[PDB]
């Protein structure tokens, strides 16, 4: 599924990514259009052999189990497919452990290099939240 800008403010502030851990919804949707351009079914390949999966990129490196990257953990104790569905629930409850282990959201190196700092706020401009 491919998200409109405001339809994804929207299910990320329903599953409580609005302000969760001091990040404002705007941080999350710039993440997102960096990470996905708002496709839940984006992946992508890492130089390690690693995967990512989903709206918000999650990596197999730590987070989910994809079964083909050696020596990885799955802390969000999830398949990586599950990061892939036209629901959201399962990318944002792990990306709320992401956002918790200590980085913040430098954790999405996408956001600290493309939205860290900058008018996030422009992100959900006009959304009906
Ligand atoms: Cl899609
Ligand atoms: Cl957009
Ligand atoms: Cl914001
Ligand atoms: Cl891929
Ligand atoms: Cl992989
Ligand atoms: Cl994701
Ligand atoms: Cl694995
Ligand atoms: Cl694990
Ligand atoms: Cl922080
Ligand atoms: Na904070
Ligand atoms: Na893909
Ligand atoms: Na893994």
């Amino acid at each position: 599924k491919v998200f409109g800008r405001c339809e994804l403010a929207a299910a990320m502030k329903r599953h409580g990514l609005d302000n969760y851990r001091g990040y404002s919804l705007g941080n999350w949707v710039c993440a997102a259009k960096f990470e996905s351009n708002f496709n839940t079914q984006a992946t992508n390949r890492n130089t390690d052999g690693s995967t990512d999966y989903g709206i918000l990129q999650i990596n197999s490196r730590w987070w989910c189990n994809d079964g083909r990257t050696p020596g990885s953990r799955n802390l969000c104790n999830i398949p990586c497919s599950a990061l892939l569905s036209s629901d959201i629930t399962a990318s944002v409850n792990c990306a709320k452990k992401i956002v918790s282990d200590g980085n913040g959201m430098n954790a999405w190196v996408a956001w600290r290099n493309r939205c860290k700092g900058t008018d996030v706020q422009a992100w959900i401009r006009g959304c009906r939240l």
